[PDB]
């Protein structure tokens, strides 16, 4: 009666989550025709059924976003019980707020709605208040604990955490409260502020793309007196140049969780990629077997 | 081009079709609204309107050709974009109107993506749309905002009608075509013939001057199969026709190499600049989209068009 | 729990309808005052029931529209669990485009949606596209595997399949292939497009009206060749003349479907009607039950 | 009547009431606007504008009378021909709404009618309701868009001063009325009595001439038992009067031979041509009704009227 | 799987009604802030239970109103499967018609949904058209069976019904209807209409709040020949002078339910409170349940 | 003031802050709107507008300020009572947006209350809104309807400014308000420190002048003991800011016993007249939202301000 579909954006996501759950992903067809529309066939009934689609919004942002759409419309029209969709990344996070701007993070969640979502299940949304962008059912999961684990297993001698900049410090708080340390944040108007002299810092940021704002602020933290720079993200984007930067970077490792597809092409040299895949399968059973999802952020 | 005098209208071009686009914007004599539409390395896309546009009527022209989920979202984007801006109306101007076809894969569970595209157009808030022939005529019911839909085939008919054509005969390339391939017929005062695929051929073609008719022409394998079994049944001359060229995949090569005599299209969908057409003729939009434009905007007639 | 009702329309393929699945047809009361005025009760408690209305919206098609809505209304009000429409016969189909015209065929899925319907079972509809007029679920049952069955027996030689019109050809093609035969169409600018030199022509269209369409095509074929000429639809509106017409015309048998109730007033003297009994019941079990339903297209 | 002077206004009229429909765009100074509402053989119903309403501002005067589906349906259509032919505003004028009874059937499982009615209306896209005296005050809440509410008492006041009467006693035919005689009671400062039927009457009736008040007036059984049982108690004289004239079934017969010395209703509901109402006399609500759009179309304070 | 909560309105009432159906009241946190702010939040997971609500709106109208209102949006965000309101006593009622007015009645209805109740169950609403003002459903239970109950019992001879207004004639022929007796009413324009000499009236209304319409009537009725006044209400707001007024009036006993939770305050001398929680535990198990519902009218 | 000259702007105070609506009026140039909004005994709320609104434009200025749910309803209901007598549009004005904190209890399943509030003015019947200085700035994209969000950083600064000041540094009360201090810093031209209470300082605070803003005072718990905690580590000297003053609880008693120098807040909430505030500056966004209003009403640029 539960069926997991996945989508174009990170089928090995989807197929790590299907074997924890225990289901094969369900038969469905996603065909780009030669002009570039798409057409998806569910090659199953699928009458009746709970069906979970796992797509995160990464890039295309907008091919992934309109296969997603397409294919809960194909499901709706096909009489599925509920639509449950599960984003590892949700793409135009940061276009949360408006100078003549959209607020995308918004029309996508009106847009998932009125293709006919049952609810959703998120992962590190740019902003808690995303989740108040919705009207139906949203389960926010947090990745935070997730990276504040390994670094509590790496033995690390003299730590502060590094927001850098100011709309990072909150998650940087809590990355400093799970590991007892100090914060300092980077204040580019780039100045230090906080102390780091000796001290091993570990700059944290929810998405790493380019990297500009991250290999930089490295590059600070070492010629002002840190001893070793280590950085981390939920969600790894690392468009354009970023992998080249981080690799040219003082940065001793990278940790991102798989949320994101690694790019097939560049390699990034010192690295370590943690699983969300057990966190969603979980998260899953408890939301399809009505059991506490909340039991998982404590 | 500032000659039109209601500062009050705006126009405003995506990356679809901007020759077209500028076109329109020229005739109706007004400068493309300001803006940008960026793509940041990530994909994403970020609009930001660069002048106020508080009060103002915004027309955006956008065809969803290839590649259409690209081009729909920096549709639905830039609607959200001037609505929160404040403008008074946002209407939409679509030369070509992608998924629209709701035959191409012959299967059981599908999505009805042409619906599914006009409820997110409403939700982006659209306030109404302009369209230039639709796949279906039905898909105006799609719509619970007013849409007004421009017919293409006149401007077509007056074209074949200067060329003093003998012994016509308008051809439906497929069943589902034979309305279409009528009305032709009637603006030329020519008989009909149609193909039946199931390769035969319903009606008199003999030694006659073919007109294959359709709306869309994507790949080329329907009409260049249709236009040489013509002509080895006897048609004196084939030449071929439609609003959309789609021109997909191996399309110019097929052309090229048929017997088609020349291939008249419209500009609603930009022209792969890759590839030329030898025996080609482009009749424009342009002049019918901005008269659409201007009569929706100050209230008088459009029917009287089409 | 499945409770099936119906309305005036069609009371006749109701009742076999329920006979087939093997229900009785629910208590409900349907009173027209004597001002106009129509007023429905539902006779007992369908609190928690899954609710199936059946009515063609047929002659007169305002009164049947408005007592299917205020029947909706009134199971709504009265706690159903779901309220699933079943319509033989989709009035208003025609209105389906747009030259200062109302869309009826759009305006009443939405009306449909508004009094508070779950789904529709719908059979024939004038064109495909009318299934995207609905963002509830809705299952297209097709009426050409029926009546192309009953050709398929008649020993019929040299057939060739005619479609009224240029609207009609994607249908007559639809019926010559599972015939296995050639296609001729009628072009009334009235010309016949295509060979019916001593072939026996099928009149094929979705609903036969007036009647003076077929009439006239039927003389045309007659004196232009064709050996001889049958006619069927799927809906047999047959209002006005059509009765007449049909029996002076050279039409040699007259098949439809009893999607429409048949004039109690005017007979017609060739003529061979064809249930869609056994159809909807299937459905109606299938879409309740959430077994396969496009397993009857195939 | 062409003397109004704002092309922008438009009064459509459907069939339920046509010559009431003439009387009010008379008196407002327009011409009623083009359209044709068929029926085909089939009694579907065939509506197509046949003058471009673009941007007007339009009325729509529909009474929901027998046969109410029609009237409805027909009403309905003709709001989705004029929301897509894109009229800025489309506003109806309902002189009677039907299905307004709550009441009628004793029952358990019953539909709200009143409400669907006012759900479809919007939905079909109404803009705004010009209403008169509705059976309950509270259908008003049935809406989410604006209604104005009109009163017809008035009007029946103005003529019953007129009359010059003496000794007058205003009668609720039942119990769900009292607040209406109450306000035709507080127009002609008159006292009021009961007819409580479980026949009794509450309230001094005696040697007094009684004036029988009801917002609809349909079979007539009620009006009339509640006459006849009024002079047998001895009442001088009866008059009888109500906004809406229902009249079906035997009501003209029932009234003809009842004591009603006159009955008064109003235009809202068009007249059986077919039999004849011996005592009675007509008021019209056409100037009412057409200063009532005047006011809403030019946005003047329209509760000064009601 | 049925959990009810009860707000700040009428703890009393909540608490019976849950002792008769069997269930310990809702684990649920009702905070207010210094600053005037209130914070629901759900102690227990409610994930796929069907949750009902007790809540009267009643003084203060607003604070009940909106603590009402952001409960159900926490429900609904926190999985809930279905939110079930059960209001004993419906404030705004009497704004249920417009003059520049609201239709306050009308936009509270709207209101409800759009915080995402699914149902409704209420007891005497001022208007019976109030139940139009919504889509959702709604079961409406009536009070006058119960204070005729309590008359039917008490020995009275020579009663007379009378309603206090021109508007509540209605509610007073259901009483005497049930009674036997003859009704009278107060015309105040203050005139009595109707035989009242030597009578023991029983004045009736669904709302007593300042009292002065009452007391005004019941010396009236005692100043024009009636051996006794008695009087009743379904809700009893008595707010301002109310108690006090009645206090010195000339009733004899006043009857009230306790849909509305009494003034700590001020006591009533000659009283008898009637309760509606038998009825409304009862309502509540056999919509749960899907029983028959109107099976509580007759 | 009737001066404005557009008789069609209507403004109208509800109870949250008389006084501010007052001013705007005031500097608009209209008088404030004729209308009662009165409280039975029950506490139900009554209002009726006393002139006729029908067609105009109509401005509701509301904070939501305790007790936040009582100026919820009063605004909800007031916005039900302008629909309902056909205003134009019906545009929100809120100085102080209530219930825009997400974080005050730090619970498990909870309401989100900023948004069912955008949703049940939206369902009332809103045009838009004009909000100054949200809690957070995504509350924007909690609307559906256009909404223009005032900064009030600007009129702080300008204060601080015209103070000449040596040697100052913005401090940030809280790891949520960096961004916040960072923009008074580019006003400024200053560095920024922040307090980490897990109670630390990050940032060279030493013989400074240390200006703490927040967005929010309530209770000042956390202001005093951030100002306290800063004079003892050696800033020379503290001043406090924030736009809205809900000063609830000890508020006062707690700021005129702390170290503050001087609290300088807006008058976007009523102050309580109770009890004083020692070392105390009031800056009013009186003209800041009187521009605004007439920026939107007359649909010019209003970014160009903020």
């Amino acid at each position: 009666n539960l069926k997991i579909f996945s989508l174009n954006s990170n089928p090995e996501l989807a197929k790590e989550i299907a074997d924890i759950v225990g289901v094969q992903l369900g038969k469905c067809s996603v065909t780009r025709f030669s002009d570039g529309e798409v057409q998806i066939n569910i090659e199953e009934s699928i009458r009746g059924c709970d069906c979970y689609i796992i797509q995160s919004t990464s890039d295309p942002v907008n091919e992934h976003i309109m296969e997603l759409l397409i294919m809960v419309d194909a499901l709706k029209r096909a009489s599925a019980k509920t639509i449950n969709i599960v984003i590892p990344y949700y793409g135009y996070a940061r276009q949360d707020r408006k100078s003549r701007e959209p607020i995308t993070a918004k029309l996508f969640a009106n847009l998932l709605e009125t293709a006919g979502a049952t609810r959703v299940i998120a992962l590190d949304l740019h902003a808690p208040q995303i989740q108040g962008f919705f009207d139906i059912p949203i389960d926010h999961l947090m990745g935070v604990p997730i990276l504040g684990e390994y670094f509590e297993g790496k033995n690390l001698e003299d730590i502060v955490i590094v927001s850098p900049d100011h709309g990072g410090v909150t998650r940087a708080r809590k990355l400093a409260d799970r590991l007892k340390a100090p914060i300092a944040i980077i204040d580019k108007r780039m100045n230090i502020v906080g102390n780091i002299e000796g001290k091993t810092a570990i700059l944290i940021d929810d998405i790493i793309d380019t990297a500009g704002t991250i290999t930089l602020a490295a590059n600070a933290l070492v010629e002002n007196g840190a001893k070793e720079v280590y950085a981390c993200c939920t969600h790894p984007v690392l468009s354009g140049p970023a992998v080249e930067r981080i690799n040219n970077s003082t940065i001793k490792e990278l940790v991102v969780t798989n949320s994101i597809k690694l790019p097939e092409e560049k390699k990034i040299e010192r690295f370590k990629q943690l699983s969300v895949g057990p966190l969603l399968a979980e998260a899953i059973i408890r939301v399809h077997e009505q059991q506490s999802v909340s039991y998982l952020f404590s």
